[PDB]
């Protein structure tokens, strides 16, 4: 169980200007620590973010919140669900920004709702700060789905936070889980992210803003496009087939060959982009996130696991005989891995 500590900083809010928060649990033999940034699709104006207040409020507000959560998959504290960092300190911080983790904005006459995400991770190491995290030796920001693209957007944010608080030994590092999108053509017919980038304040990290300048701000949201641009070290878990990307490409699974080509293109165009990331994890199946699953010890790339894959990574960060760091499959169809989860 990890446990319910609200924001001592009470203008750093919830999109309904309810305190933000996170979920802790304190592991004081271990200098490792673990920031998990969950996901959830985003919003991006009055009318829809209305609604997703009267059905996801969760997501929206910290009113509802349980005064705990169960750690499950690399949030676990049990070696045997979790091979990797077990021993580590864990945290878990809940979306109610609404932003994909981007924004910097308050509620105010001029603005019904509030998007602060990346201000709430910002607080959320200030004051674990005095709670530990000052004595870390790796700070690992984990997320999914949106929490993944989060991690992209926000890595090398914290590592600068930490360096100019004072901390310079402890080691920023980054977990992006099924948030490393294609902004390709649909099987049957990214102006969402432009008008919620407005919308929300949002920014993205400062060398691929310069890179694609004003008005174009949201092509950093897509991560072959951001990740060539960050210092941090950030491991890519990436489903080839992922099913939040082919239900924005329109696709729903008879497969005739049009189709068949479609899909087939999708992951050879995945699989390109992973080519120079170093660190990647890309098995060919249809699913959509893993790293919190209690069963996410049970896929398989080329033989290696994805807690084996991590643990080279750390390894890797002091090629490796027996433990590799690059994994993404090259069969080209979704479940020719055995290994999929059904
Ligand atoms: N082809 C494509 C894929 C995803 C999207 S998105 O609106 O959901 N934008 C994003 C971007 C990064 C993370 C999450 N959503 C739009 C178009
Ligand atoms: C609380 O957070 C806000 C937003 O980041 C900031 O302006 C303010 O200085 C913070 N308060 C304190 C006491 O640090």
């Amino acid at each position: 169980d990890l446990r319910l500590h609200l924001l001592l900083n009470t203008s750093v809010t919830c999109n309904d200007g309810s305190p933000a928060g996170y979920y802790l649990k304190e592991s004081r033999g271990s200098r490792r620590w673990l920031l998990f940034l969950e996901g959830g699709w985003y919003c991006f104006n009055r009318e829809n973010c209305d609604s997703r207040y009267d059905t996801m409020r969760r997501l929206m507000s910290s009113r509802d919140w349980p005064r705990t959560r169960t750690g499950t998959g690399i949030l676990s504290s049990q070696p045997e669900e979790n091979p990797y960092w077990w021993n580590a300190n864990m945290v878990f911080i809940p979306y109610c920004s609404s932003d994909v983790w981007s924004g910097a904005s308050s509620k105010s006459e001029k603005n019904e709702y509030a998007f602060m995400g990346a201000l709430i991770i910002q607080e959320v190491v200030r004051e674990l700060l005095g709670r530990g995290l000052s004595g870390a030796k790796v700070l690992l920001l984990a997320g999914s789905s949106a929490g993944g693209t989060g991690v992209l957007l926000n890595v090398d944010r914290v590592a600068e936070q930490l360096e100019k608080l004072g901390y310079p030994a402890i080691q920023v590092r980054g977990l992006a889980d099924s948030g490393w999108f294609l902004d390709n053509k649909q099987y049957r017919h990214t102006e969402a992210i432009r008008r919620g980038i407005r919308y929300w304040n949002g920014v993205v990290p400062e060398r691929c803003r310069r890179q694609f300048q004003e008005g174009e701000e949201w092509n950093c949201f897509f991560g072959y496009k951001v990740y060539p641009t960050l210092r941090s070290p950030v491991f890519v878990v990436q489903w080839l087939f992922d099913e939040a990307q082919l239900t924005v490409d329109n696709v729903h699974l008879p497969v005739q060959e049009g189709l068949r080509l479609y899909i087939q293109n999708l992951g050879r165009e995945l699989r390109h982009t992973l080519k120079d990331v170093p660190a990647s994890f890309a098995p060919a199946c249809l699913s959509h996130e893993i790293i919190i699953r209690s069963h996410w010890t049970d896929v398989q790339v080329k033989g290696t696991s994805l807690p084996r894959a991590l643990h080279c990574w750390d390894r890797s960060l002091h090629p490796l005989k027996g433990c590799p760091v690059h994994l993404v499959d090259s069969c080209p169809w979704p479940h020719c891995n055995p290994s999929c989860p059904t």
